[PDB]
Formats: structure tokens, sequence, C-alpha cells
């Protein structure tokens, strides 16, 4: 109930409580790095080689993933083939060298048993503040994630960042 039978890792209803009760205990000038995740492609995957297959993909990213975070950290199922991570007390550096190496070793991953062309992550990050509510600041994670999307994929994007137009 308060974690996903398939990848192990807390399901989406308990990371919002647990983000909640982390962001409430927001100092002042400090601050927590939040990020959302797609797996790219996941839909072509599965439609080529089947649920068995999407399924060890999800198990391979948490995998990949759980050897990333640290100590405290958290990562959790958003819904369909997206993640949430929260790195509680992080900074931008620290939130992107995070994103990026999660980035690079999904990449590099081999999922048993099945023959995907590429593995590749979309990110969108961003910084939880004291006094942000969690739904305004997943929104802004999404549309950075938006733009690593749009971007061409494989990428992560900030909404620390200058965007396009
Ligand atoms: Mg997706």
């Amino acid at each position: 109930v308060a974690t996903d039978e398939l990848t192990g890792l807390f399901n989406r209803r308990h990371f919002m409580r647990m983000a909640s009760r982390a962001l409430e205990d927001l100092l002042p000038n400090r601050q927590h790095g939040l990020a959302l995740i797609d797996l790219d492609h996941f839909k072509r995957i599965n439609d080529r080689h089947g649920h068995a297959a999407g399924d060890r993909v999800l198990q391979t990213f948490a995998a990949v993933a759980r050897s990333c975070l640290r100590d405290g950290d958290v990562l959790a199922r958003y819904g369909g083939e997206e993640f949430v991570l929260l790195l509680p007390h992080a900074d931008a550096e620290q939130l992107e060298s995070c994103c990026e190496r999660l980035r690079l070793a999904f990449q590099q991953a081999e999922p048993v048993g099945v023959t995907v062309d590429t593995l590749s992550l979309s990110v969108g990050m961003t910084l939880l503040y004291a006094d942000d509510d969690l739904d305004e600041a997943l929104q802004r994670a999404d549309q950075a994630l938006y733009r690593a999307k749009r971007g061409g994929r494989n990428r992560c994007d900030a909404t620390w960042e200058v965007t396009s137009a």
C-alpha cells in the first residue's frame, strides 16, 4: 500500500505524504531537489516487446536508480512510466548531478531477457523552497520535463535554466 509491487519503489500516494512532510519541515533558507522522470519510448517498447518486457524495463530503471540515490533520497512511481525524485536538502548542482547520473546509467542498462534498441530518460528538475506548495512545484518540474521531451529526450532540463522560444 506504500510501495509499488512491481518496482519495489514507493507509490505515488505515499510519496505525496512523504514529500509533503519534508516540505513542511523545510527551514527558511533551505531547499529540496525535486524531479520528474519519464522513461523514453516506453510505449514503443511495450508495443514491440510486450507487457512483460515493459515490466522488466520498469524494474531495470528502479534497480539502476536505487544505486544512484543517497541515504535519505526518495524515488517513487508517479504514474505510467513516470517517476518522481525527492532529494532532501539538495541544491541545483546536486540535483543536476544526480539526474545526469541516472540518465547516463539508464542508457547503459541491460534489462534481462529483452533486446531494446535504446533506453533513455527525460528529466524535469526544480528546487523546492519553504512556502512552496508541493503540487505547484510538481507542475514546475513537469514544465521542465515537457521541455526535455520536446527537446529530443535523453536530456535533463530545469526551471532555473533559460527556455527556448
Ligand atoms: Mg512517457
